[PDB]
């Protein structure tokens, strides 16, 4: 009975169960009302972004990575569209966003990695290295599905656009178009769920984990 | 030998056992008929349908560089032409098989000829390698030799579905692109296990030059 910003479906209705606590915490993080709200602090925000960036890193990887695996050239295909607009749209709200907080390349690259980073790009590239599509989808369900659930809040956008852009990132038709089509992947491919329903209850403590990073 | 792309240390040196099979491939009936737009629709139709199938393998590795390259900037190069390879080259297969008259039946749903097969073989062992010189030796071939047709010093035929697929293979963008793909086997190539790139890059040439009798 809980309402989500996508249609769940079955496989992914049914992996949600057990994670709603989490879910619910991180979409109702002071984080994402603070972003909201337009008074995050610049140094909670640059922290975030920077270890972000580093998500992001493995995060394209999946994306390859389900390039490659997928079974469907229909797919192949979209994950590709998604790609190209990540490296324009969303490497260029990081580069603006790092130039404005006043980061340079050096320390948004060459960083300490949190301990909820690094445990995330372990489990990130696990998903990589098993070569399976639906453990894939699982990591991209959640990065994807929470991300539109909190981007997609009933809340005004605030004015500056280090805040709005990471917001408008996460909300709006091509976005929510994109998580349902993740979501319909991983009713496809995993109507196959232990190993995955371990792997999803994992991803989605780490998601709500991150978003304490820059506190 | 002079190519399109500047080959550099590893690459110079790969190309070397390949140079019959390479100079064969674009100098070949297809390329000279296609820019001549000579070229039978039977012909230009049965090589596409074909090439459809090695596009979907070709994606995935480069899905799969995505996945496994050392550098940030390589994985965003990669996902930029992921999104152009979905817009404007899928854009033109699409195209194609309207004009051609191919159903997307028969287009995604047909025999694979015994090239395509060992091409897609030899493709997804790059991919199952995890290896991003195995990886980068499959695509600087596949892109280089491209360009390497597809910037002949002639002008382009006047008929779309020939002009387009050459189009998508010559001009600064592409030629940029086939750099970048060259200096990135370069700089990871600098390995001990030159001998399996190089059995790897000497039969992925002689199948671009294979590929282009599926027409014929
Ligand atoms: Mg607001």
């Amino acid at each position: 009975t809980q309402d989500y910003a996508f249609q769940p479906g079955l496989t992914v209705g049914e992996l949600l169960k057990s994670s709603q606590k989490d879910w619910q915490a991180a979409i109702n993080h002071r984080f994402v009302k603070e972003l909201f709200a337009g008074t995050i602090e610049n140094k909670v925000l640059k922290d975030y972004l920077i270890q972000d960036y580093h998500f992001f890193d493995a995060f394209l990887s999946m994306l390859g990575a389900c390039v490659a695996h997928a079974d469907k050239l229909e797919s192949k295909l979209r994950f590709a569209k998604q790609l190209g607009f990540l490296e324009a749209d969303e490497d260029g709200y990081f580069q603006k966003a790092f130039k404005e907080l006043k980061v340079a390349e050096n320390d948004y690259l060459e960083v300490t990695l949190h301990p909820v980073t690094k445990a995330f790009q372990d489990l990130m590239y696990s998903a990589v290295a098993s070569s399976d599509y639906a453990h894939l989808l699982v990591m991209l369900v959640i990065a994807e599905g929470l991300y539109l659930d909190w981007g997609s809040k009933d809340l005004a956008l605030p004015e500056v656009y280090i805040h709005s852009e990471w917001i408008n990132l996460h909300r709006g038709p091509f976005f929510a178009e994109w998580v349902q089509f993740l979501v319909d992947e991983l009713n496809r491919v995993g109507k196959r769920l232990t190993e995955l329903q371990q792997r999803w209850n994992q991803a989605v403590a780490l998601e709500l984990a991150f978003f304490d990073i820059g506190y």
